[PDB]
């Protein structure tokens, strides 16, 4: 399947039993998931861009469903604006860039 | 091409003359590049970035190639941890994600 960029790439997901709404985002190293419970040890990381920086908690090997796929990585917990998938996880499913 | 996400989606663009280093980024709405000279008048305009929202200086109509094919669009120019290229010139050079 092809998605196409007239508007956000969005898609749900299923992360620690929740389903979530999340952006297919070639630009982020990271998945960003708003604040929620995950299994674990983590750990702090700072992560910026536009308009500064935030605080998220690091949880490695947390198993998220993308449309069908299922995929492990890390995954960034805090208050980001909008709940992003990134390359780590990106790659996983087999999702490139085409032009 | 096609391009993979297992780093960072960075290419060459060329914007006032000049090559610049920018990212392909689908979660960026917006076109982003860091401070430069470009012509013609500007307006204002607010983002919201991962920490917050800024103001930002935009540019209509401006000519930009992104890795070879030639683009008119909005640009904007601000602070930003990197060269941008977000969805509305992503689609003009009819790039899509695919998996
Ligand atoms: N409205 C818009 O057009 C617009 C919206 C948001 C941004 S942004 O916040 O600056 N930005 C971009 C970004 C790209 C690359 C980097 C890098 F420096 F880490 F490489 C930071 C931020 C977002 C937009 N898409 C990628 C990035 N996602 C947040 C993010 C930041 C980060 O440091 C690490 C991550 O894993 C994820 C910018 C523009
Ligand atoms: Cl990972
Ligand atoms: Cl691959
Ligand atoms: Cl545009």
């Amino acid at each position: 399947p092809q998605i196409t960029l007239w508007k956000r790439p969005l898609v749900t997901i299923k992360i620690g039993g929740q389903l979530k709404e999340a952006l297919l985002d070639t630009g982020a190293d990271d998945t960003v998931i708003e604040e929620m419970s995950l299994p674990g040890r983590w750990k702090p990381k700072m992560i910026g861009g536009i308009g500064g920086f935030i605080k998220v908690r690091q949880y490695d090997q947390i198993i998220i469903e993308i449309c069908g796929h299922k995929a492990i990585g890390t995954v960034l917990v805090g208050p980001t604006p909008v709940n992003i998938i990134g390359r780590n996880l990106l790659t996983q499913i087999g999702c490139t860039l085409n032009f």
